């Protein structure tokens, strides 16, 4: 521990970031499956894959995994704000990830493509950067 | 109070920032290969052109905080080990900018067949190697 219990907030970062990490990859996925989804105009676009939309699964899956563990440990009262804007924000995206999966999983390359996705991400990456920044910004002091 | 763990902090921010931005070029490229298979209408929506683009940008802004991470150094061992973080960096920046290229001359063969999630894997725990020699073994040692 030491500045106000540093390895706590190091291990917090660390969950938040694979969680992150692994919602990349699962939006990369679902991008990988429906390119290769041949079934759209004047192209038979690619080998069609539904292993990439099933990896899709499996990544969201671990993210949830990696939340679930930040959730369940030494929780700061200072960081109280920070952590529930980061609530508001990672049920946003992972339901928003989950709609498309459902969206890939029926053919609904209606509302695939449609999904306002970027907007969500970039709302949960803004809570995640400024939980970064509560936990060094006058949150070093006292030591 | 060290000069040691506080370059150490913002190196770690640096190279996050770099393997988001990758992360980001890769997802930018693939939307855009998504929309160039069918190419219906572009615009606001079917941004094709527009999403290759922003993946030009996201990966030169990749390069970019790389940039700061390189122009600094303190550490001595370290930077022998870590030489492995620009080897895979090296590595997956000329992957992405070769799907670029692939992607904009409409070489789909070509961006489809790329081993890329094996050359992103090597730069993953490439980073993740960083961390544990951070760690510790200098955020400890000085
Ligand atoms: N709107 C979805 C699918 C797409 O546009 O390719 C996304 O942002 O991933
Ligand atoms: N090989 C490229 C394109 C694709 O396979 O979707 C990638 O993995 O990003």
């Amino acid at each position: 521990q030491g500045f106000v219990i540093s390895n706590e907030l190091r291990q917090q970062q660390s969950e938040l970031t694979s969680t992150w990490d692994l919602m990349l990859q699962t939006r990369i996925n679902l991008s990988r499956s429906a390119a290769r989804m041949m079934m759209d105009a004047s192209n038979q676009q690619s080998s069609a894959k539904t292993d990439l939309l099933q990896n899709a699964k499996t990544t969201l899956a671990q993210a949830a995994a990696h939340y679930a563990n930040f959730k369940n440990m030494t929780p700061l009262p200072a960081m109280a704000e920070a952590s529930a804007n980061v609530d508001e924000k990672y049920q946003r995206y992972q339901a928003a990830l989950a709609e498309l999966i459902q969206f890939l999983d029926n053919g609904n390359m209606d509302a695939y493509f449609a999904q306002p996705t970027q907007g969500m991400q970039n709302a949960l990456g803004e809570a995640l950067g400024n939980y970064a920044r509560v936990s060094e910004n006058l949150y070093r002091q006292t030591f």
